[PDB]
């Protein structure tokens, strides 16, 4: 009966509430005060929410959806019938639970330690040496040191994660992990779709490649770079040379324009961790979307905590699952790079109050793209030159031809770089989930997907016993990738609707949002909608049709391609990397 269904529901979104609300509440502790009393408190809670998990998913899997006709319900019922790794016998469960905990841990914790002095951490230490070092030996000592301690870390324990859960997808129907996660996107022809997409931007990556190899070519050596190979991986300013933008320094195509040093302004102007976030909570309100609550100020960790507790740095948002508590744990930086992840951070949080009154079950992105993409829109905005000006961190820039180039190739150097990194992740995971990768060949099969997509060698050829992956956040904490690359691509198409939305007439990559309630409106709608409508619905609201596209970030991009085509043919490039088995000699 429909009845029956619809009761069931309800007892589930009432337990789950106080059930997730106390989970999140011991993960947050732990995340935020890393000692072995939140670890064993953490452990137990656990085992309270496997226990409720089960005990709901048991029920719902006596119903047939197929007899069931209100579409929510059936939505909802079909959802809670996965239970995840609740699923394993309970000596596995809390095996799994344990190894889940020890890889976040390492990763978190790990240190690179110079010979009878100081010890780095990732965050800001490391990062920084990426970012601002010039000096090959020296990226070199940060880029290897940190792969030698947080990577081979994690080998002992991935071929059991592994293991565990590709233990429990099968338990709950799917045929491995990965399989899993894929689902979430509810698109049979994923995998073919997010490959149209980056074939689409390989224009692109492979223009913006070549021309960063020249610069680093002119910097660091013809001795160091060969033109027609991959780039050294350490000389890209960030730890996984994802983003590119810390650089810029190096390949800035018109040094006759230079612009003002944004660190420097903002550390001179009193910058804060908490001024970064109010001035993202201002942009969320100028458009009519909803302010953070008073409790998000006084509960969040807006910057790394000074008086001796060890955390977890990596930038996330917190719902606790009761409308009213939402947080952000960052280790925040007084940089721009940080007021971009500050504004990432934020359109979750704005998520998670916008679908506050759906079921538990339903408080989720339309896609996990969606999630990831909503703080990233707004953050186009915050980067234009016009309204950096506005914010006193740069100078006047518009009526300049060069400077135009110039925040096109910024801008690039994150957006454009990125799609290859985010593209590859998840596909060695899959691989590895699927069983086409196995742990003698983890790091090879890594490395191969690195040449392959972005172009990129190793610095020092790797050894057995290395383990690159385990050395990136997402891995050890069993995060899954793909949503970034598809975020990526929607961030643009959302910010080219948000602009039409906002009567913006010329180059798209000249709007800035800020203030529309009309673009407000859009974003609202959407985000309301929750994971209650497959993904096409919200896509549709936010930019009047229903599929993903690369045309608004091509369309963004496309004087950048112009100037790059001409600038990389003037010097006679050769793109892509034909001497694909090039590594560096010294
Ligand atoms: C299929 O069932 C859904 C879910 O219904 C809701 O959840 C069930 C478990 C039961 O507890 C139901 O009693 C309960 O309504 C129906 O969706 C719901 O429809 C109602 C009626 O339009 C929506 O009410 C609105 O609520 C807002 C505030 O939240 C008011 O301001 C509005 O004026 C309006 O009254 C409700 O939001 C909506 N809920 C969800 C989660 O979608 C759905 O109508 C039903 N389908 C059919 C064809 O009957
Ligand atoms: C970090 O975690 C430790 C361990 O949980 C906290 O110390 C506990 O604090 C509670 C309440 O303050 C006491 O009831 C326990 O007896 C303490 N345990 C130990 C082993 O000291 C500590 O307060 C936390 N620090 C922060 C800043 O949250
Ligand atoms: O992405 C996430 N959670 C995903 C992880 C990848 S798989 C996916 C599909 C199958 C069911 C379930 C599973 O893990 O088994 N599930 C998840 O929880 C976290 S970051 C955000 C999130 C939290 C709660 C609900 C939805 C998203
Ligand atoms: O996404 C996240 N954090 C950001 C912070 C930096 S910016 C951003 C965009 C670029 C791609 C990606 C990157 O840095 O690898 N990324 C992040 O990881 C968090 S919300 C993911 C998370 C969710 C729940 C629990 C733990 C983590
Ligand atoms: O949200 C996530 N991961 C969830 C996936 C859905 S289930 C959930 C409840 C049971 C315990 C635990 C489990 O069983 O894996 N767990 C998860 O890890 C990831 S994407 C984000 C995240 C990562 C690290 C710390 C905090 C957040
Ligand atoms: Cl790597
Ligand atoms: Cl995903
Ligand atoms: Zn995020």
């Amino acid at each position: 009966d429909e009845a029956e269904a619809s009761k069931f529901v309800e007892e589930y979104d009432r337990t789950s509430q106080v059930v997730w609300n106390e989970y999140a509440g011991a993960n947050w502790n732990y995340n935020t005060n890393i000692t072995t009393e939140t670890s064993k408190i953490l452990l137990q809670k656990n085992m309270q929410i496997a226990q409720h998990t089960l005990k709901y998913g048991t029920q719902a899997r006596k119903f047939d959806v197929n007899q069931l006709q209100n579409t929510t319900i059936k939505r909802i019922i079909k959802k809670v019938q996965d239970l995840e790794r609740a699923a394993l016998p309970a000596q596995e469960l809390e095996e799994y639970n344990k190894i889940l905990l020890d890889m976040e841990t390492t990763y978190s914790v790990a240190t690179v330690c110079h010979p009878q002095g100081s010890c780095l951490q990732l965050e800001p230490d490391l990062t920084n040496v990426m970012a601002t070092s010039r000096k090959y030996e020296d990226l070199l000592w940060a880029w290897e040191g940190w792969r030698d301690k947080a990577g081979r870390a994690i080998l002992q324990f991935y071929p059991k994660y592994v293991e565990l859960i590709n233990q429990a997808a099968r338990l709950n129907g799917y045929v491995d992990a990965g399989d899993s996660w894929r689902s979430m996107y509810e698109t049979p022809s994923l995998e073919q779709d997010l490959e149209r997409l980056f074939q689409e931007l390989q224009p692109l990556y492979l223009n913006l490649h070549a021309y960063v190899r020249r610069a680093l070519h002119r910097h660091y050596g013809a001795q160091h770079i060969n033109l027609e190979g991959p780039i050294p991986a350490h000389l890209l300013g960030n730890m996984w040379a994802q983003t590119w933008s810390n650089i810029y320094d190096l390949v800035v195509p018109f040094p006759s324009a230079p612009s003002m040093d944004t660190t420097e302004a903002m550390l001179k102007q009193g910058w804060t961790p908490r001024r970064m976030f109010k001035e993202a909570d201002d942009f969320f309100t100028s458009l009519g979307l909803l302010p953070v609550p008073p409790e998000f100020w006084q509960k969040s960790m807006l910057e790394k905590p000074t008086d001796g507790r060890e955390v977890v740095c990596h930038a996330s948002a917190w719902d606790f699952y009761n409308g009213k508590d939402f947080r952000i744990k960052q280790c925040t930086t007084v940089n721009l790079e940080d007021l971009v992840v500050a504004h990432h951070e934020m359109g979750h949080i704005q998520y998670f109050m916008q679908y506050k009154d759906l079921p538990v079950a339903l408080r989720e992105g339309a896609n996990p793209g969606f999630h990831e993409a909503i703080g990233d829109v707004l953050a186009l905005s915050v980067s234009t030159p016009k309204h950096l000006h506005s914010l006193n961190l740069l100078s006047s820039e518009g009526g300049s031809d060069e400077h135009d180039i110039n925040f096109l190739m910024k801008m690039a150097l994150d957006k454009i770089a990125f799609i290859p990194f985010s593209y590859l992740v998840d596909q060695w995971r899959w691989r590895v989930f699927d069983g086409s990768i196995t742990k003698e060949n983890y790091n090879q099969e890594w490395w191969s997907l690195r040449l392959k997509y972005q172009g990129l060698c190793p610095p020092v050829p790797r050894t057995q016993g290395d383990f690159d992956p385990g050395a990136k956040f997402h891995i050890p904490s069993s995060v899954p990738y793909i949503r970034y690359f598809v975020s990526f691509i929607i961030q643009f198409q959302f910010h080219e609707a948000l602009c039409q939305a906002a009567g913006h007439t010329g180059p798209l990559h000249k709007c800035d949002i800020y203030q529309s309630k009309e673009a407000g409106q859009r974003l609202a709608t959407a985000m309301k909608l929750g994971f209650s409508r497959p993904w096409p619905e919200a896509m549709q609201l936010i930019t009047g049709q229903p599929q993903m596209s690369a045309s608004a970030m091509l369309s963004y991009f496309k004087p950048l391609l112009d100037w790059l085509r001409t600038e990389n043919e003037l010097h006679g490039e050769k793109l892509g990397w034909p001497q694909y088995n090039w590594t560096p000699n010294s």
